[PDB]
């Protein structure tokens, strides 16, 4: 099965990703991404896998997918993004290389390895490379306006961001990345430019989750040119309101991060007190908390929350101010329920090997660190944890019997690849 | 003709009286027209009269029709941070009319009436009109000078215009023609800019007094104010003594306004406050005799209104009207006097005058009906013949002259 392949193979590649390239695993981010992801899918044409939405520590602006419907985002992207719109022509462009199967029909012309090794680095920092026909280009640039229209975005974002991406590839001795990637003629700028100019004239608002996504990225994942600067800061401080709440979020963020906790509660304190059941700014009230050993205090905010039952964010700061609040069976509580809802988040594992270790349940804990192996392609050192969690319950027991069969799991996902 | 105009601009501010929340505060209203009037004769087609109204609504919008008769919404003093700003949505209406723009529109094409109602519906909280590219184009750089000879901030206009763009109702009556008014502004002159004492005060009581929705007099705001000059900090002083009589916290309010009224015993905004925590505090006594003792007593309307409604208060209801009386003739088109007068005629006993009293704020209110229905009353209960009879049926007459026209 040709489907059944490529999500397998997509898997894997996945996994590799995991273990070796920097990706921001924060709860806000990847929530956000396939939220806007999972929008332009919804609206694309014979979707036929699921989509997932990675986004890379890297100031390296570039964006590319593969097999089983994985599209890889560099964090870079909200550098260049000026509007939510543009951002979601980047990913509506890398979703129809995907419907399209353009990276799978070119490689029908040792061999799963060397894709695997050009997929990390175009995505590590530290950079073969893989480059798509400009006829390709053409079909991710004609379907994904589509998408990005039927998806209630700005037609014109795409045409205006290609045309940044050209005034940076000659007004400087770089080539972004993206370009190499995804190679920009002038007349596919100009196919694009006259697509749009065809569509609804449509002036569309960048969502307030836009803002403060951009703001998170810059702010707390900054490396290189990925910077949350004064000079943007202060930009946003004079747009739309939701550019001055999302500049007031940036400077509470750098303010926790270097350790001033009280300078940071204080400038956050007006937000949450507009917005007191939203998860961005609940996310950093309990970071704030925390740092001040006032676990209690993120606890009862986090209880009060309207949505605990729906959002992974509020469910993931509840359970790690559990931890810190000495309190880790209510922490277990939360997280073995949601390692089960979300098998594929290692911090979901990661918090339960927590939990599971501050109650002294060491098969358990070595158990729940085994599926964070296991995520990041790690599947000789997850099949170890599990061994030695096997060797201390009981044989015949249920817990060996699921230990053991965890392992047969993992092996037969081992032997699918050399 | 001017004339018909003029009697039709009177027939439309008589429908805004009658159904529109208007602002009839008496400081209030002799700020926005003093100001007015001084930027008025500052233009020179200027064929009418004119007159500023005040309504109490949270959206911001501005609007103006035949007589010179102008349209300010209350939450224009929260979008402007200075005199000029102010004075830039005042000089671009008031340039709207000396040049006959609307009137020009509606000579292409029941229409009177038509019209009214969607005045109505732009000034009351609770269909618009729209003016093309050019004709506004004509009114806001024909109104920069207009603001300029007043001697106000030629810029206070562009970056009001400005913070209207990030926001997307004013915009709907009201980047090209934005483009332009920077364009135009920054090629005349920079000025030095300096509000009035009385503006931040008015500014203080609109937002402090009047406050509705998103008309709110904040804690932000004069915390800043006392940060600033002089004239803020005592502005700041006097919002904070209004929200706390507002908030009928009447020694709170004495205590606070102790120090503006020691160092200008004759200010006519501290004076007017004076008076409301003394009748709030059933002492009216001690607001009479501070007012009989203000310089300005018999030349400033506000305190002969705030002394008049002392004296009924104080239980000498001819005393306030040997003021009224001579009020409302000094201010006919005021119903804060007539209002007060039928209030003091009815105190004396003297119905007949009560009546009179009473029908001249019903023909303001444009219930023209109504009001020749109280005078018809009144003139039953006097003697046929007499001279009294004679003014009531000679009002009912001109009354009813104005209600044939339309
Ligand atoms: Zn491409
Ligand atoms: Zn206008």
């Amino acid at each position: 099965g040709s489907i059944g392949q490529e999500m397998q193979m997509g898997d894997y590649y996945v996994r590799q990703l995991r273990g070796s390239a920097p990706l921001i695993n924060d709860p806000l981010l990847t929530q956000y991404i396939n939220s806007l992801g999972m929008r332009l899918v919804s609206h694309a044409n014979s979707v036929k896998t699921p989509f997932h939405f990675f986004l890379i520590n890297n100031d390296e602006i570039n964006a590319f997918a593969f097999f089983g419907g994985n599209v890889v985002l560099h964090s870079a992207l909200f550098r260049y993004s000026d509007n939510e719109s543009q951002l979601a022509s980047v990913m509506a462009h890398e979703i129809s290389h995907v419907t399209q199967r353009h990276l799978a029909r070119a490689m029908e012309d040792t061999w799963v390895g060397a894709l695997g090794s050009i997929l990390l680095a175009m995505a590590s920092p530290q950079a073969g490379m893989i480059s798509f026909t400009q006829q390709n280009e053409q079909e991710a640039d004609r379907i994904g306006i589509q998408v990005l229209q039927r998806s209630g975005f700005d037609p014109q974002a795409m045409p205006t961001f290609l045309e940044k991406l050209l005034d940076q590839a000659r007004y400087s001795s770089r080539p972004p990345e993206i370009l190499l990637t995804h190679p920009l003629p002038e007349s596919r700028l100009a196919d694009a430019r006259n697509r749009a100019n065809q569509m609804r004239p449509m002036v569309v608002q960048s969502s307030e989750d836009f803002y403060l996504a951009k703001a998170r990225t810059l702010g707390m994942y900054n490396s290189g040119r990925n910077q949350l600067t004064s000079d943007l800061l202060d930009e946003w401080a004079k747009g739309n309101v939701r550019q001055q709440r999302a500049a007031q979020y940036g400077r509470a963020l750098q303010a926790m991060e270097a350790n001033k906790y009280d300078e940071a509660r204080k400038t956050l304190q007006p937000l949450l007190a507009a917005e007191p059941g939203n998860a961005w700014y609940l996310d950093l009230a309990t970071d704030i908390d925390l740092g001040q050993n006032k676990a209690n205090e993120a606890i009862n905010r986090l209880k009060n929350a309207r949505d605990l039952r729906t959002n992974p964010v509020l469910q993931l700061n509840l359970a790690n101010a559990y931890l810190q609040g000495g309190q880790p069976q209510e922490a277990a509580n939360i997280l073995n329920r949601y390692t089960f809802n979300n098998k594929d988040d290692s911090n979901g594992w990661d918090l339960l090997a927590q939990a599971e270790a501050a109650l002294n349940n060491r098969d358990q804990e070595l158990a729940a660190r085994a599926e964070g192996y296991a995520l990041a392609g790690r599947l000789d050192q997850a099949i170890s944890l599990l061994s030695s969690a096997s060797s201390q319950v009981k044989l015949g027991s249920l817990q060996q019997a699921r230990y053991d069969a965890r392992i047969d799991q993992l092996r037969q996902l081992q032997e699918r690849f050399k």
